[PDB]
């Protein structure tokens, strides 16, 4: 019983934060959340408004706001992302799914 989780990053080239951080070189002004939080929670911008995505489980997350945690939004909407789980723990995200 049961398939597995594949473990090959959606896009590995977007494996490292500091890539990550470079793709919000044009995150918007109106946009309310730090990128380095946006990319240390594994997210890289796309498109030209707010669009993310992990560049692990390929979450895509939009409409960000002052407050916003991106590591409670990535585990929040993508609790099987293995970035996120080796990131933030177990723990951590049983405790978002939970709330
Ligand atoms: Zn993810």
């Amino acid at each position: 019983a049961g398939a597995t989780l594949s473990r090959g990053p959606a896009f590995p080239g977007m494996g490292s934060e500091e890539l990550r951080l470079a793709s919000f070189y044009d995150w918007p002004l109106t946009a309310e959340v730090p990128p380095e939080l946006l990319a240390a929670a594994g997210f890289f911008h796309t498109g030209h408004q707010d669009k993310v995505r992990c560049f692990f489980c390929y979450g895509g997350l939009q409409s960000w706001k002052r407050g916003d945690d991106p590591w409670t939004e990535h585990a929040k909407w993508f609790p099987s992302c293995q970035f996120l789980l080796r990131s933030k723990g177990r723990d951590f995200v049983h405790s978002v799914q939970e709330t």
